[PDB]
């Protein structure tokens, strides 16, 4: 049931969508061990994954986060990279996306730094990088990160140096205490509150 629409470059949606990507990107622990040594992206393609069941699924559950939570279903757009972004276009968010071992538990995480869902896109930790060099930081293949509709409801908060929600809570929200220039990571543990909207094809540039 899943259609992709192609935004143009000169469309003002492809181009707020290109401004989250490059100004989130910052620098990582790790040295871009996991996701590559950039500071920008060179954008391919944006497209707006189109599904009409997986819209209706989030905006039902939508609605009884919202009801939950003063009226307030508290939505984001949040970056997600992973082996599995063409499953989940086509069939949605659910447990086999999960993060088993992730530092908040078995839930979905996403980011609103763009370059820490870089660092999944091939996998934890990178995994072993593009399938054609085995490069974690290729400059030749295309990478695809997913720019999601997330509900976070009441948010549990948690300061940082399938399972369930926190009891009373609809989402997890990983805050960096240390890293006062990381932005904050957060966890769902059900696929109904993500909906996948945006396809970003990249590559990571390789500084000059
Ligand atoms: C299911 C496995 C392979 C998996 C997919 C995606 C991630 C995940 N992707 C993110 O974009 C992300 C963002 C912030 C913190 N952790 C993340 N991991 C973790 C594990
Ligand atoms: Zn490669």
């Amino acid at each position: 049931g899943t259609i992709l629409i192609d935004l143009s470059p000169d469309d003002k949606e492809f181009q707020s969508v290109e401004e989250e990507m490059q100004s989130t990107v910052r620098e990582h622990r790790d040295g871009g061990h996991a996701g590559g040594i950039f500071n920008r992206y060179n954008i391919l393609k944006i497209q707006k994954v189109c599904n009409k069941k997986l819209w209706e699924r989030y905006t039902h559950r939508r609605k009884e986060v919202s009801e939950e939570n003063h009226n307030h279903a508290n939505e984001r757009m949040l970056f997600h990279g992973s082996p599995f972004v063409n499953a989940i276009i086509h069939k949605g968010f659910d447990e086999r996306h999960a993060y088993i071992g992730g530092m908040f538990g078995a839930g979905i995480y996403f980011a609103e730094n763009s370059s820490k869902s870089n660092q999944y896109v091939y996998g934890i930790g990178g995994g072993t990088g593009c399938p054609v060099h085995k490069d974690r930081s290729c400059y030749i293949c295309h990478r695809q990160l997913l720019f999601c509709r997330v509900t976070l409801g009441k948010s549990f908060l948690q300061f940082s140096a399938m399972a369930h929600s926190p009891p009373g809570h609809h989402s997890v929200t990983g805050r960096p205490s240390v890293n006062g220039l990381a932005l904050a990571e957060y966890v769902i543990y059900r696929g109904e509150q993500a909906y996948p909207e945006y396809l970003i094809t990249y590559q990571i540039m390789r500084p000059e």
